[PDB]
């Protein structure tokens, strides 16, 4: 039997509520051992040891815990005993874990994201089907190189298209600029597609030996907007800015030039969207090359963070930067 | 033949570019006389009457200009004369302006915002068509006591429910929440669904008074996030504040006890999500009643927005703030 | 308490398979009382009476039990101690059951189809929540004069506008061509729009005298297709033909000569489409009015089959027909 | 400039009506020549051949067309100078066409289908900007090796996953179990993932010898559903029967007995949906083994029709074919 290891970090999935009919709750109340005696079923398909990482609410993420579970993920898959890694994890910054952990896994063995949206003490809860088929995934054949995946509601996503779209529903995870690459119904599993653009095993970025991860602001566009988040940003260290425009990667013109200013003093500012999804484009409205800004193209605001601060373990050139954004 | 106003803000739809092949180009370049003149079968529709309000993107929309439209719109109603109203705008903050219409047009006639997503220059421009059935719309018996709308890529929205979901496509208008309370099809109209939350005439918010909206930030939740921008908000007279959280409205830590002083200090605290559908519920994991906050519901933030603005025309209390969230 | 009767008439949702962790079971292997007392939080909300219609795979649903159980909801909702009905019913056919339900009841009074898309003794089964969020639904004051509605995945769906759009997913439920009505999440229930098309009491069709419904056959278009099974359908005495035409509406040549010789003796062909969302329009490619045809516009094959068994109690008349599809 | 040829078959893309704001028109109206010189801008990426191969709505196509289609590529492609082809196609049928060529183009070069939802002659006529950047798609160097695409409204689609979803949208195309491949807009082209089924190069099918295609019928499911259809297609010369079933494709029991028989009397069986998306899956409700059918998985009917038309062209053995519907 293939040996997997379950790293656990906290999340609805090892949440509890007191009424099994009441939306109240707790998340990353219970422990490791305790979610993986819930499942019996996966004890047939692998050897299984976990592990706890943390045991939090994904609201409550940081890089420092990231930084630890990459480091983890690396050592556990260069063992040879070891075939693939889960990490049980809250749905609400599982995309962001999951696409940290895509350009920093130096690695072609699966690793398997896996929530749930309600807790294991609902009615319904959907953490067990969902952890029975994330172990279906991580040991199939066809999931070896297809980079970090998120596995929910029968789904296989890929972790830099991923991202939760709702707020409530079981089907919150999608891929909104594709689609699922996957499928695991019952554990079948099968793949459709996989990603062209490069992870994992191809990614230039190297966390090995960080300590802290460069600090990134997002902030959210509107009409009649300001300049004194970026100022307050910049006050705060910032060394990157995503801002979450309007429509395509539009500003306000008093943030424009606030984020202009930014620019000049060397911190990078790149332009996102708030809207959910499709590419925020060069050479439409914003003049990113005289501005001094990058467009960080067909991701969102919160992945965008991630891929921008991995830039800025290298660099904060803005053509180097822009590359990366068209590049990963 | 029915009389209607069409008002112009700018936008996509005024637009123009050097080339009809290449993405580039400026809004609300074009002028409201030029832009009707593009689509000459609406003179066989209705007698229409132009009229310029702004010429900008959207993206630079103030409540200075909402204000001025809201007030130019319910004047033009209340005239025996005029049937409807038009407004062409940008789409990127089309549902912004919508929203703030159907919670201060006092009339039951039909209000209709139309733009696009190609300029008017570009090759396969979707504005003429969209132009065509919004007057269709606006003329149409069944569009009476609807609410404001949004006429886009030949569909009906309700503005409570619309946002633009997508950065360049020309369906990026849903209603994600409900979808489409109609359709326009070569100026064809049929509803199929209305809303049922209070807009229009039965709103409580009147702004024939106001000359200044009150001022509301969002902020823009993530992992390792910090308390910097809510003290930069408060710093600069934020009546209101909404925070655009994680899944189903959750903050970080160290963001959550920045929001709680805002709160104390008399600062409207409105918990959304950055994902962008669903509801943003009461009792979940957040408490908001001992944290002093109001959860949004079903809005976004970008609306959710608009709405606080508008209560706080008149309060500051927050369980009179969640009636309204829980009404509107 | 409020008093509900909850018919049931099988599916998945009473469904049963040999392992928690297989994709295989049986559809209505399971009685209404069994099915009750697996979630007994529904005693606190109302006073159940159960009653058991049929126990079959809704793939196995015929006329006649369609009329059984139209008689006895409007026998029950005609009592003044009965508040509401729910039925339990297998999710393949829901959609037509609910259509026929949403054209037949005469009664404001909510009814209310629910089931599953897991079997209960599967693990992460959807059933117990489903119900417990439809009894909620059911008593709601607000789901009064709704029409009919399936209540599935935490959503309310509007009987005319829902489908099921996938073979296997909790979520396989959606309104293509508007949304849901309405949210209910751990018994919450809120409602934001309505449909506007006549429903219920305002439905001129009539079953109390019926006893078997006149025969409609549905045909799948495609590319060199055929006329044999027209003349089939013909020949088995076909009173209407639903034909699932290739994008909007469109007929092979041998095909429409074949469906122009149907609709000559007397069989109304009406023309839906194959491609799962949209109106078949009229005044496209296709001159109805010359070939003797339908356009069943906003609906899909299946209700539109639906439509026409009803209309074809009173009238096999194209123009009378294609009102009563112009209108419901 | 790399050379591309234009292979044109009609479709509203080619079509025309009497007005530029009503929906009536003819599709296959107008030549290849006339055209391609509403669009000078491609003699700006590439030397264009055109060519005429049919003129027709895509609801008239026929296998002889498919095949004389097939070939002609296949020789064009063959040659040293084209880089690509492009055909032009009405967007009813596309999908099959696509698919068809998808399993019998034996190169690497791309292949590109493109059409319109609107007349050349409508208002906002989509046709110009989709052959626009179907040309950039055709010469872009990473187009190669993605099998045979469909691009409309600025998406790439694999054929294997695309269909027409919507009867009358610009945006009607969708692949509902993955999602689009990349996107193209004004002309710039990005991948962001490929299928993992094999295609072109790698298909086991070759049509060079064949005449005429395998006769296969597609039957729609529903309540109350009959024999006389199966046993018309049979009577007709059959040689595979696609069942677009109920839900998880399940059959009405009537049906399912004269399928059985079928089956028996060596016409193969394949189980698809009505619903619209997700696979139709082994081992659910249907014993396929026992009564003798194939599951058509992740396909749609008129997809599963074209492979099990190339299957037929050398087997009909029950499981060969399901390992061909479990492979392609
Ligand atoms: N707040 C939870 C939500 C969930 O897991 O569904 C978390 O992200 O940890
Ligand atoms: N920036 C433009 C975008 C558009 O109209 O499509 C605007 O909102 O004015
Ligand atoms: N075949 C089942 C499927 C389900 O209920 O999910 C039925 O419709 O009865
Ligand atoms: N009936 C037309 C529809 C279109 O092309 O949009 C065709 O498929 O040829």
């Amino acid at each position: 039997k293939p040996q997997v290891t379950i790293l656990a970090t906290g999340g609805t999935i090892a949440g509890s509520g007191e009424s099994s009919v009441k939306s109240s709750y707790s998340a990353g109340a219970v422990t490791v051992d305790k979610l993986l005696a819930a499942v019996p079923a996966i004890n047939d398909l692998a050897t299984i040891k976990g592990e706890q990482i943390s045991s939090i609410g994904s609201q409550e993420m940081t890089g420092k815990v990231w930084l630890k579970l990459a480091k983890r993920v690396n050592e556990l898959l260069a063992q040879k005993e070891t075939e693939a890694v889960i990490i049980t994890h809250g749905t609400d910054t599982m995309e962001e874990t999951a696409f940290f952990l895509n350009l920093t896994v130096k690695s072609q063995k699966p690793v398997v994201l896996v929530g749930a949206m309600r807790p294991g003490s609902s009615m319904s809860a959907d953490g067990p089907m969902n952890l029975y088929n994330a172990v279906n995934v991580a040991i199939n054949k066809a999931s070896t190189n297809k980079g970090v995946v998120i596995v929910m509601n029968d789904e296989i996503h890929a972790a830099r298209e991923a991202t939760k779209l709702n707020t409530t529903a079981v089907n919150a995870f999608a891929s909104p600029n594709t689609g699922k690459i996957g499928t695991v119904y019952y554990g079948k599993v099968e793949y459709f597609t996989q990603s062209v653009r490069p992870h994992t095993l191809a990614s230039e970025f190297d966390i090995s030996k960080i300590e802290e991860l460069p600090r990134v602001d997002i902030l959210y566009a509107h009409p009649d907007d300001t300049d004194v988040l970026v100022n307050a940003a910049l006050q705060a260290g910032a060394k990157g800015i995503i801002h979450a425009g309007m429509g395509n990667g539009n500003p306000f013109p008093l943030t424009q030039n606030a984020l202009e200013k930014a620019a000049k003093s060397g911190v990078v500012v790149a332009r996102s969207s708030r809207v959910g999804s499709g590419s925020t484009t060069q050479e439409a409205e914003v003049d990113d090359k005289k501005l001094g800004f990058v467009a960080t193209e067909s991701l969102n605001p919160q992945k965008a963070r991630v891929l921008l601060m991995l830039a800025l373990t290298k660099t904060s050139d803005r053509e180097a930067i822009q590359k990366i954004f068209s590049t990963y």
